[PDB]
C-alpha cells in the first residue's frame, strides 16, 4: 500500500553533435556564452523561475565535469543540482529514462539547455504550466521557420488538435517550444517510445501521446516575448547582441541564477553578499553587490 | 452653459538639434528608419496600441512636408492625422501649448517620437493608463544611466514621492519614459510654466505639478519590456539590431501600423489587401498579405 | 591629365519601402554619417576633386543643401538629376557636359570601401591614362552583380549583367575608371531587355578591345553591401567597431581633404567649431594637434 | 634561417568571469570557429609551420585535443604550459628548448587580425634575420597597451607599458618577431611592479639598441578587441559581415595550409569528409575546385 499524504526540473545538455563544429570542437554548445555568461545560465534560471530547487543536468560524459564545476551540488543558490551522463545523442525523450530514479514519483519539467526566453510576466507563464499538476504543459510561439520545429495545429476555436515534428509543410506557424511540463506519467510514456525514421525517442511523440488522452495544454507565447534562436552561428551572434543590449540598457541582468535565488528568497542578502566576493572585480560581482541596497520592482 | 453628455494623441518629432549631426543633416532624426521602418511608425503604432486614433504630429517647418508624404492624413490607417510645426526647439512641454486647439476640451497622451517600446501584454499596459480619465499617468523602467532622464524616487511603499529632471545623484535608477496620458488639466498647467534654466518648457515640472495634486499614477514598466536607447548613433544601431532578431525570429513585425488598424478593426481585409498592392514585390507588403490568412494569437 | 568625379545616388525604387519612402538611401546615415560621405571620400581619396552628384529630382536640392558646392572642403562639386532609373551607364549623358574632353570616374552613392592601402589601388587605376579600370571582388551571390570570368593565366574573358548562372564568384565593384572614350560609347548604348543603359554594356564596350582592366580587390578589403535592411545594419555595426577600436573615422572627407592638402589646418578649424559640443567636432578638432599615420 | 612560432593562450583571470568560469577564452569561437584558429592563422601566414601552443594546465590537454600534432594540416605543433600568468616574456623561459638556436615569433592567443596584405607585412617581418620586429596601430584606449612613442621624423623612441599618461594613442600589438637575442634577453628580465615579466621590457632592450624596428599597422587594418564581453561580440559580428558578404572564410587553418602548399588537394579532401554535413566542411570541398585569387 502507499500513502496519499514539488516538482522536480531537468535540462538536457548533451552538445550538439558535430553540426556546430568546429566552433565546438573544444567544449560544448551549452557552456558557450550568450553574452557574459554560461548558455545554461538560461534555461536553468527559467526552471529557477519556475519555483523549481531541484534540478537534473544531462550532459556528455566528456563535459559533465565543467559543468560540475560551473555549477557545483546547487547548494550556493539554495538549489539542489544532480548530474547523469547521455552516452549517445538518442534524442530529446531519452531525458525520462536517463531521469527515471531521479524524478521518482513526482511531476516535471525539461528544458533544452540552449534554449533562451525573455519577456515580462514570464514568471506568471510559467507559474501558471508548474501549477496544472495532471497532464502536460507546453508553449506554442510564432516563428517564421515551423518546418524545423514541432509545430501546433489550432480548430477555428484556439484548441490545439495536433502535433507534427518538423512538417514540409506546416500546419501553422506556431511551434513548440523546448520547454515542457509533465506529470507522472511520462516517464511510461517515454519507456514505450520506438526510435523515429531517424533512430531518435521524440518529445512531439510524448506530447502526442499526452494530446490523444486529451491532457495537453497548450499555452500560447506571445509575440512580446523573445524566444532566441541558438541553432545557428548566426543566431547565436544575435542572442549575445540581444542579452547586450537589454542589460546595457537596464542595468539588469537577463537569467542572473544569483539574482533570482535571492527574489525567490532562497538565498538571503549575507549568502547574496558571499557570492558577490569572488567576482567583486568585474561588472558581474559588483552587480551582485548592487542588489544587496536597491529596490528593483 | 457646457453639457456634459475620446483621448487624443500627440508625436513630438521635431528633430535633435546639432546632436547627431552630420548623420541627420540632411533628415529628421524621427524619419530615420530602425530597421525595416520609419522611426515614427513605432511611436504612432504605440498611440494606436491604446486605442487612440485622432493624432497630432508635430515637427519642424522643414520636414513636415515629409512627414505628410509618409502618413497622409490617417485614413488609409483608419486614423486622423494632422500636423503642425515647432519653429523653434523650446521643449517638450510646449506640445500642449502647439497642440491647444487640436486637444479642445479632450483627454491627452504625448509620445516621443524617437521612443520604441517593445513587450507582452504591452496593450493592457498601455489601456489601463488610457482609462485613468482624471489626472496624469506615466511610466517608470530601470535603466542604466537614470541621469540623463526624469527620475522618479519611490518611499518602502512603492509611493512615488519626488521626480528630478537629469539628477547628478539619482534618488533611484527609475526613468520616466517618453509615453505620457493627462487629463484635461495639462493645457492650463502648461501654460503657467516658466522656461528652465535651459530656456526649455519642462515634462518633468509638468507631472510635478500632477505630483503635488495628488493625481500622478506611477505605473512600473518592469524589466521584460524593452524601452530602446536612441540617444546615440550606438544605440540607434542596437536599437535597429534588436528588432531584427526579434522579427527574424518570429515572422511578425514589432510597430507595423496596417497590422495594428486591423487588429483594432479600423481597417478591414479588402482595405488591408489594398494596402498591400503597392509593396507586394518587397517583404513588407508581402507581410501585409500573409496576415489576411494567418491566425496569430 | 584632369580625371573627373561622378556620384550616382539614383533611386531604390519601392524594394526598401517603407524604410526609404521619405527619403533616398543615399542620404540616410551608415552609423554617423550620410551614405553619400563614403563614395565622395572615395573619389577625393582618388584625388578628384572636381565631383558631379546626381541624384533624383525630389532629392537633389537636399544633397545640394547637405554638401553645397564643396568649397569648404577644396572640392568643386556640381549636381544634375537622373529623372528616371534607366541605367547606370546614363551618368555618362546626363554627365556629358561635365566630363567634356576630361578623364572621368564613377562611383555607386550606397557603396562603401575599406582597407589598407586603398588610395594605392585607386591612385593606380587614376595614374591609367588609357582604357578602362574596374574592380573585382569575390561574393557569395555574384547574381546579383556584373560578373567577370576569367581564363586560366588570369585573364577577364566576358562579363555578364545578373547572369542566372553565373561563371565565377567575381563581382564587379560600383567603381569605375574611364578615358576619354566613354562618352561616345554611352550615347551607342541601347536599352537591354530589362530596359536599361548598361554599364557592364560600356565595360564590354572596352572588353572587346583589350582596353578592359579588371584588377583583383582582395578579400582582405571591405566592399560592403547597402542592398537589403539586413546589410545596411552590418555596415552600420562594421564602421562602429572599426571607429570604436581605433578611434580613426571612415570616410571623414572633412579629413580626406586635410590630408589631400586641399584645405588647411586654420580652415579644418573653422569646421570644427559647428559640431565642437559632438564626438564629430570633436573629432577634427584633435586631427589639428595628433599625427596618424 | 628557421623561425618558429609560439602562441600564448594562457588565463584571463576571473576577469570575463562566469562567462570563462568553466573553460579559457581562446578555446571558446569567433563566430564560426575557435578563437585560436585566428592566431595560428597569422602564424601559419607568416610562413611558419613550427609552432609551441602555451596555456594554462587545465586547458593544454584540451588544445591538444583540438589540435594534434599539427601534420594534418602540414604543421609541427608542440604544447608547453604556464602554470600562473606571470607576464607574456615568460613565453620565452617556457619555449627556449622549443625556440634552440633559431629566430621566433610570439602571437597573443585572443588577438585578431584582418585585412589586404597582411601576408606580404608578416612576410617583410620574418624576413629581418636580425633585430626585432613589432607593430604599432592607432587605438582609442591606449593605456590598455604598450605605449610607442614617436620623434616628429617618425622613429620611435619610447616605450611605456599601461601608462596613467600614454605619450601617443599608438598601441604595440599582439604579434612579435625576434631574433636569436630574446631567450637571453627575457632569462634577465625582473618583475615589474604589478609582479610580470613584461613583453615591454623585451622589446624596450631591442629599442636601447636601435634594433626595434617599429611598423605601422595602418587604419585599413583590422585588429580586433577580445578583451571584453562587449568586444567579443563585435568582433563575432565582424567576422561574420565579411564571411557571409565574401563567401570567404577568414582564418581557415586548412584553406591557408592548402594555399601554402603544406597540405594537397588529395589532404585537403580528406579534411572536408568529417564536417562534409555542415557549412565549414562544404566551405573546403570548394576550395578544390574554385580559383580565388
Ligand atoms: N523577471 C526577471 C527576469 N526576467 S525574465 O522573466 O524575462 C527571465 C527569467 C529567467 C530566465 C530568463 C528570463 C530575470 O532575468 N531575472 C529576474 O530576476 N527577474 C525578476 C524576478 C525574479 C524571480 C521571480 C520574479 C521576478
Ligand atoms: N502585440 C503586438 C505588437 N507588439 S507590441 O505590443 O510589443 C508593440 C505594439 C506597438 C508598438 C510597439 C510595440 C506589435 O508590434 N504589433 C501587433 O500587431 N501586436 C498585436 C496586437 C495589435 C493590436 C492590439 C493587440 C495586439
Ligand atoms: N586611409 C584613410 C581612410 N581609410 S580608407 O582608405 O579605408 C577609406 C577612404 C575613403 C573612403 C572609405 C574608406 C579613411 O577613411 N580616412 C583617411 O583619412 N585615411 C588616410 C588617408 C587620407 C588621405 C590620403 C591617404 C590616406
Ligand atoms: N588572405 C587570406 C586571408 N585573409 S587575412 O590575410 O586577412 C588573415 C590571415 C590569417 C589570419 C587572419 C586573417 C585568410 O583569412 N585566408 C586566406 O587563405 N588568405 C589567402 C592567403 C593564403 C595564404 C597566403 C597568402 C594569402
Ligand atoms: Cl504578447
Ligand atoms: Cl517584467
Ligand atoms: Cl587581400
Ligand atoms: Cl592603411
Amino acid at each position: 500500500h502507499h500513502h496519499h499524504h514539488k516538482r522536480k526540473g531537468i535540462i538536457l545538455a548533451g552538445g550538439s553533435g558535430t553540426r556546430l563544429h568546429p566552433a565546438t570542437l573544444a567544449i560544448s554548445k551549452q557552456l558557450l556564452p550568450v553574452y557574459d555568461k554560461p548558455m545554461i545560465y538560461y534555461p536553468l534560471s527559467t526552471l529557477m523561475l519556475a519555483g523549481i530547487r531541484e534540478i537534473l543536468i544531462i550532459s556528455t560524459p566528456q563535459d559533465t565535469p565543467r559543468f560540475q564545476q560551473l555549477l557545483g551540488d546547487g547548494s550556493n543558490w539554495g538549489l539542489d543540482l544532480q548530474y547523469a551522463v547521455q552516452p549517445s545523442p538518442d534524442g530529446l525523450a531519452q531525458a525520462f529514462l536517463i531521469g527515471e530514479s531521479f524524478i521518482g514519483n513526482d511531476l516535471s519539467a525539461l528544458v533544452l539547455g540552449d534554449n533562451l526566453y525573455y519577456g515580462h510576466d514570464f514568471h506568471e507563464l510559467l507559474g501558471s504550466a508548474s501549477q496544472r499538476q495532471t497532464g502536460a504543459s507546453v508553449f506554442a510561439y510564432h516563428v517564421l521557420d515551423p518546418e524545423r520545429y514541432g509545430v501546433v495545429e489550432f480548430d477555428q476555436g484556439g484548441k490545439a488538435i495536433s502535433l507534427e515534428e518538423k512538417p514540409l509543410e506546416p500546419k501553422s506557424n506556431y511551434a513548440v517550444t523546448g520547454l515542457y511540463f509533465y506529470d507522472q506519467q511520462v516517464v511510461d510514456i517515454a519507456r514505450d517510445l520506438k526510435p523515429s525514421p531517424r533512430g531518435e525517442l521524440e518529445i512531439t511523440d510524448v506530447n502526442r501521446a499526452y494530446l490523444e488522452r486529451g491532457q495537453l495544454s497548450v499555452e500560447i507565447m506571445g509575440r512580446g516575448y523573445a524566444w532566441l534562436d541558438t541553432g545557428t552561428h548566426d543566431s547565436l551572434l544575435e542572442a549575445g547582441q540581444f542579452i547586450a543590449t537589454l542589460e546595457n540598457r537596464q542595468g539588469l541582468k537577463v537569467a542572473c541564477p544569483e539574482e533570482i535565488a535571492y527574489r525567490q528568497k532562497w538565498i538571503d542578502a549575507a549568502q547574496l553578499e558571499k557570492l558577490a566576493a569572488p567576482l567583486a572585480k568585474n561588472g558581474y560581482g559588483q552587480y551582485l553587490k548592487r542588489l544587496l541596497t536597491e529596490t528593483v520592482y
